[PDB]
């Protein structure tokens, strides 16, 4: 239906406002199920196509969900009897569905949660997440295509997490808060939205500690509550604006942008020459007139992240010499440098490492997003390429962006969306 239409060749240049964060509102949306009183209402609410799929599957558990899109806010009743089945219809159309589990297996010692879906970029398995509830005293069945997983009682235990998975982290995390006891985590996820998370449930009357560590600590209780809680600010949104002000000489204010959540991007742009500013009202980014090439490895927190790679890709392959880039967190991340070939890029792929020739002037073609990050870096590759770029497939873009081409039009790129 639609396509977002780029031609290259202007500076940004203003102030950029920044919605709360797809990453955070999800989980903290799975949260609200285990207040058993009260009304939670959450502020700062991105109008994102996963919130209003997440919204869906909660209200599919008996919950009353009502999203103010005017006010950016939700309110959510959960204090009625849970059901326990999440609808396959909604799961399967995002990641952060699957976090419902924990706080149904807390609630009601019962849950039926489908495998989810979400950026289609590698295999994305939730071992660990079940691993952590048969620690906990789950009995986890498959039946035929579905997972079921019944507890009589939680119980806290110690869990070593593999890998510092995002998405495990949070789930057994919201299962503990109701666990007969202490529960250890062993190498969580330290990202920032695990200690927005931890916030929301400590304010609720959770005990979660050490969040933002790579061991946390949660002491069982019996109740949560519903309480008012402000969504962080996204730092992949605003990192996606710095790399868009890095790459056009730009001069750009990304308002209230928290340094502390992009110290590897921050520090990357300025390898490739970049000038980056603290200032009162937010961080500046001054895009340099020569773009310098650099390296980047994917990483878990704290290293570089995973979901400003492909954004990261848009700018290396207009810098002044050969950039590399190594993903190590997904197995499937590299189809937005395909498409870019069709741009004029210069990239050789080998298995989980792409080589960039960034000597070549881009030109505008018809891009195919193949996931939301993937959209966001074509439509940076379309503010340096020679003409017209359309880029399309937007449903993945509008998992995670509102109004991404009214704020870039604000910052004088020529951006529009519209009906193909
Ligand atoms: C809705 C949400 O918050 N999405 C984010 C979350 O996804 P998500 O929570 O799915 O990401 P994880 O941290 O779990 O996945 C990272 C890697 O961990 C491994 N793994 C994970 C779980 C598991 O049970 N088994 C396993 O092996 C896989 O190698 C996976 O490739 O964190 C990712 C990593 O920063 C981000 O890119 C996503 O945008
Ligand atoms: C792309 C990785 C998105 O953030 P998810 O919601 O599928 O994790
Ligand atoms: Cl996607
Ligand atoms: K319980
Ligand atoms: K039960
Ligand atoms: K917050
Ligand atoms: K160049
Ligand atoms: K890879
Ligand atoms: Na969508």
């Amino acid at each position: 239906m639609e396509e977002i239409i780029v031609r290259g060749g202007n500076q940004l240049n203003g102030t950029v406002r920044i919605e709360g964060a797809k990453n955070a509102v999800l989980p903290i949306l799975a949260a609200s199920l285990l207040a058993e009183e009260g009304i939670t209402t959450l502020d700062n609410v991105p109008i994102l196509s996963d919130v209003f799929t997440m919204n869906q599957v909660i209200r599919h558990l008996n919950v009353d969900v009502d999203f103010d899109e005017q006010k950016n806010q939700v309110t959510i009743d959960a204090s009625r009897q849970l059901e326990i089945e999440a609808p396959y219809e909604y799961v399967s159309q995002m990641r952060a569905s699957i976090v419902v589990m924990g706080p149904l297996l807390a609630r009601n010692g019962h849950a039926k949660v489908a495998m989810p879906g979400g950026c289609a970029i590698g295999k994305r398995p939730i071992d660990l997440h079940l691993k952590g509830f048969q620690a906990l005293g789950a009995k986890i069945i498959q039946k035929n295509g579905y997972i079921e997983a019944i507890a009589d009682e939680l119980i806290g235990n110690t869990i070593y997490l593999d890998f510092p998975s995002v998405g495990a982290t949070q789930n057994i995390m919201m299962a503990a808060v109701k666990a007969k006891g202490t529960t250890i985590i062993e190498n969580v996820a330290r990202e920032p939205e695990i200690v927005d998370l931890a916030n929301i449930l400590n304010k609720m009357g959770a005990q979660v500690y050490g969040a933002g560590t790579e061991t946390m600590r949660i002491e069982g209780v019996d109740h949560l509550h519903a309480v008012n809680h402000s969504i962080v600010q996204d730092r992949i949104e605003a990192g996606t604006f710095m790399v868009a002000a890095a790459m056009t000489q730009g001069n750009v204010l990304i308002a209230d942008a928290i340094s502390e959540h992009n110290r590897p991007l921050i520090s990357k742009l300025i390898e490739m020459g970049a000038e980056i500013i603290e200032e009162e009202g937010g961080v500046r980014v001054i895009g340099p007139k020569h773009i310098l090439p650099t390296d980047v490895k994917t990483m878990p927190h704290p290293g570089f992240p995973t979901d400003m790679q492909a954004q990261m890709t848009a700018i290396q392959l207009v810098a002044e010499g050969t950039s590399v880039v190594t993903e190590t967190v997904f197995e499937n991340r590299f189809q937005h440098l395909e498409e870019m070939r069709r741009m004029n890029a210069h990239v050789k792929i080998d298995g989980n490492v792409a080589i960039m020739d960034g000597n070549h002037e881009l030109q505008g073609a018809e891009v195919y997003a193949t996931d939301l990050r993937a959209a966001a870096a074509l439509v940076l590759a379309g503010l340096k390429a020679n003409g017209i770029t359309r880029v399309r497939n937007l449903n993945y873009l509008d998992r995670g962006y509102y109004n991404f081409h009214i704020k870039l039009q604000q910052l004088g790129a020529d951006v529009e969306r519209v009906d193909m």
